[PDB]
């Protein structure tokens, strides 16, 4: 007979990340024994190269599916009610905007889906640039014509590595186990009679334990092999340096968001101002072979910055940024960013999580499938991969995440195009 939930051990592999670190925690919460879950990241958590290891990520609801809704209400109550996550959301509102008519009528269509879904009294639109100036008067009339927007009054944005080391510090506390670097760099399950026992990692370090959950982000396809369920892409970001006076201008901000410009951030309490563009994302294919592929393999594999700290972005992507600045943030159009780095997730062809077993290896559960949109979820995603580990999530979550190689093309997902690939794009390489 399996082991009672108490003796039940679990390893988490990327538990230095967003959806591992959210897995261990509900792990102990749920009263599995903290000594029996051993997180293991290639880096300490929170991981110098995990997606959520950021200043700040928008927080917001998106609904691209059903399932999206709960997750969304689940994910605001706990950023507003949940002691260990509070102090991280800033509620400062977000201010979705568009430009030109396809961008205008999509966002129409999105505050529909708010007030359908029953936001109506936290969302207004906001139909002419003098309405968002109200939101937002720091913005220039100038470079807003004809924008539109959602105000979603019950937004704002995450101090995501600060949440992610405080679930770290939780864990820590409570007694979890840690393994990080050759000790924590996961490189094939172990396998017994087709159920998976432990994990082996990169220095040979062998962890045995009854469940192994696989949330590595964008590097899970690399690891084990996933049918190109998940394609892994890099955002971009960069930063630029207010001084105080400039800073304590921009305090409280919403955040400021254009599907077709890109999007930023209030300064930090050290006058930095975080800036993305908005595009589809780079592949960086190359040949590689994850555990369990039985044929020569090219994917996407993460050219990580905390691997090759020299790496920068794209010179497109310094452009599209220089002008997301100019757009944003006139007056600063003229500031060197600093910091620019890609950063990785991994898109499935619906955008929707991956989060199941693995269809051979029992007792191997998959947790990825991020698809870029899926940091405000750290406070109540890992709940869920415990409902899954135990038989009991819900039918709907578990079918939207369910295996699905024949779902369709995660290279394209449901963005805007095809990603392009990083050998493509030169000048984010100094070796
Ligand atoms: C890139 C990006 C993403 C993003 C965003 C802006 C950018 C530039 N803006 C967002 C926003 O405003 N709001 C939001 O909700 N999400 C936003 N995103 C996406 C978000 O950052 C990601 O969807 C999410 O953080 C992904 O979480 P996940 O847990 O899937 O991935 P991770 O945090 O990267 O964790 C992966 C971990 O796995 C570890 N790893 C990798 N290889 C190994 C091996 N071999 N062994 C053990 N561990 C491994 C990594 O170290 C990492 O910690």
């Amino acid at each position: 007979m399996a082991p009672s939930r108490a003796n039940t051990s679990v390893i988490v592999v990327g538990g230095g990340g967003t959806i591992g670190s959210s897995t261990a925690l509900h792990l102990v919460r749920s009263g599995y024994t903290p000594s029996n879950v051993t997180v293991l990241d290639a880096y300490p958590i929170p991981s110098s190269q995990s997606a959520g290891n950021d200043l700040a990520k928008i927080m917001g609801v998106s609904l691209r599916n059903p399932v999206d809704l709960q997750l969304a209400l689940e994910a605001r109550q706990m950023w507003n009610e949940d002691e260990l996550f509070k102090k991280f959301f800033h509620n400062t509102g977000r201010l979705d905007c568009a430009h030109g008519e396809k961008d205008i009528a999509d966002l129409k269509s999105g505050y529909q889906a708010l007030v359908d879904a029953g936001l109506d009294a936290t969302n207004e639109w906001l139909d002419s640039e003098d309405e968002i100036l109200k939101r937002m008067p720091l913005l220039s009339r100038d470079q807003i014509k004809g924008w539109k927007a959602i105000f979603s009054k019950d937004g704002g944005w995450l101090a995501a590595a600060k949440a992610i080391n405080a679930v770290g510090e939780y864990l820590r506390d409570q007694g979890v186990r840690f393994g990080f670097y050759g000790a924590g760099s996961f490189k094939a399950p172990l396998l017994a009679e087709g159920v998976c026992i432990g994990v082996e990692t990169v220095d040979g370090t062998r962890y045995y334990a009854d469940k192994v959950v696989l949330a590595a982000g964008a590097w899970s396809p690399t690891l084990v092999e996933l049918h190109e369920q998940c394609v892994s892409k890099a955002w971009v970001y960069g930063h630029i340096q207010l001084t105080p006076e400039e800073a304590a201008r921009y305090k409280n901000s919403p955040v400021v968001y254009n599907g077709d410009v890109g999007f930023f951030f209030e300064p930090n309490e050290h006058g930095v101002i975080k800036v993305c563009d908005e595009f589809p994302g780079f592949t960086r294919f190359k040949m590689h072979q994850p555990f369990g592929a039985k044929a020569p393999k090219r994917i996407s594999v993460p050219r990580s910055h905390a691997k090759h700290p020299t790496d920068t972005i794209p010179d497109a992507s310094d452009v599209s940024i220089r002008r997301a600045i100019a757009t944003f943030m006139p007056q600063f159009k003229n500031k060197k960013m600093f910091n620019q780095a890609m950063c990785w997730c991994t898109d499935t062809a619906d955008a929707a999580l991956l989060i199941c077993e693995h269809p051979e290896w029992k007792n191997f559960v998959l947790a990825t499938g991020d698809s870029g949109h899926s940091f405000k979820l750290l406070p109540n995603i890992g709940k869920h991969v415990v409902e899954l580990l135990e038989g009991t999530l819900a039918d709907d979550l578990a079918h939207a995440w369910r295996w699905r190689p024949g779902s369709g093309d995660a290279l394209k997902s449901r963005r805007s195009a095809p990603a392009k690939d990083l050998a493509d794009m030169p000048g984010w390489n100094h070796d």
